[PDB]
């Protein structure tokens, strides 16, 4: 397919879907996708942290999300 | 060879082949390839999660798949 | 979204926000973002060290920072 | 040198040389190089799995192979 | 900021500043930056070894260095 | 500096310098640089194996080598 990353992240952002983000170092972060760009995802919980996409292994939504 | 990634992923998607996806952090995910683009594979089980290709080490189909 | 990395890093730099930077090898660095470019973040504590972005997993500010 | 990757992989494929492929996560895969493209190597044993090159550390042939 | 990596490495090289270089695999190398290019840093101790930047997580000087 | 990787690898190859190559997964390989290209180094011991540069952390010669 083509151009599927952004629609997926954008539903998670607009719909405030709780996600777990598994990093390449084994950290699992939880929160809401506040925003994202070419290279980073801003993930919001107690604060907003800037997660580099190159360190993300998988983004797991708390519920089914259909593109 | 040339342009073999997409034909492989596309048989797995169209034919709903069960796969195991081994990540660079040791996680093994199981499910069906729902869709994919330049950078991500959407993998469906209980939910659909967005797996970044840069974190995938190998995609192992449950059965032989011939391109 | 678009062009969000730099605004985020730039608030952290200009506002001297304490950050924790989690590396892909599990090291957690703490300090202030002194400066940054396409590829590196200069992080200042006792000395200034040059952190490659490709090794950063997440930048966690000590407080909420809103872009 | 220049353009040595493909000649090497191509001898392994055409000559059906048994290889061990060591991944960045410590997995060692064994089999035959069925095919490869810009980004993936298809490795055949009981099934054919799609190995991303970015996750390969070294390809070790079972015997000397001279380019 | 822009074009800060090279000025930093260049002060370390010209001023023969002792550095520790932390790699993504946990190795910590110590020595002096002899030279560097787009992709590698030559680090000199008993011998000169060629460190790929993509494997460096952070370069820590023994003393403050101000760009 | 500029264009230093290839001169370094080329002295190691032409001069048959024994090297240790440390991979991002902790494997240490030993042998001689037989050849190399944009993306791989062919390393020769009992056989020749194809090491991807993206998995190399540092190349350590057995002796001083001066570019």
């Amino acid at each position: 397919g083509q151009m599927l990353q952004d629609p997926f992240l954008n539903i998670l952002r607009k719909e405030h879907v709780p996600v777990s983000i598994y990093l390449v170092n084994g950290i699992k972060l939880q929160g809401q996708v506040e925003s994202f760009d070419q290279y980073v995802v801003l993930l919001k919980n107690t604060v907003t942290q800037m997660v580099y996409k190159h360190a993300i292994s998988t983004v797991v939504p708390a519920r089914p999300v259909n593109l």
